């Protein structure tokens, strides 16, 4: 085994904490999340842990609502059970410097984008015409 080199994806790696959220309840409504789940999920201030090991990216969300973990290879679709218990087919790619996560279920689709902006990790969640912006800071 030799030490691998880095990647552009290293800008995402680390431990992040949610510091702001806008329009998340409206995004969740558009997604189809029920009232009680929306209320509890909207209160959560997760930590998000992003790591890379070879071609495998792991995104771990630790919260008081749910914990989730996904591991994947860019461009390669996988099964995901979301925090609100949708069973989706997901593909994550890069669009420039943006991690683009598309989730498909029940004939619906939503896109989550993660991008570095200054010292922040900005998350855009889009369902149809509804966008929510969530901002993480280094933990
Ligand atoms: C709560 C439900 C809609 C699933 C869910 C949970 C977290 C997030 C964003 C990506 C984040 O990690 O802050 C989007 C969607």
């Amino acid at each position: 085994q030799q030490m691998g080199r880095g990647s552009m994806c290293d800008a995402f790696v680390g431990t992040w904490k949610l510091v702001s959220s806008e329009n998340f309840d409206d995004y969740m409504k558009e997604v189809g999340v029920g009232f009680a789940t929306r209320k509890v999920a909207g209160m959560a201030k997760p930590n998000m842990i992003i790591s890379v090991n070879g071609d495998v990216i792991t995104i771990k969300s630790e919260s008081t609502f749910k914990n989730t973990e996904i591991s994947f290879i860019l461009g390669q679709e996988f099964d995901e059970v979301t925090a609100d218990d949708r069973k989706v087919k997901s593909t994550i790619t890069l669009d420039g410097g943006v991690l683009v996560h598309v989730q498909k279920w029940d004939g619906k689709s939503t896109t989550i984008k993660r991008k570095r902006e200054d010292d922040k990790l900005v998350v855009e969640c889009v369902m149809k015409g509804v966008t929510s912006t969530r901002v993480y800071e280094r933990a």
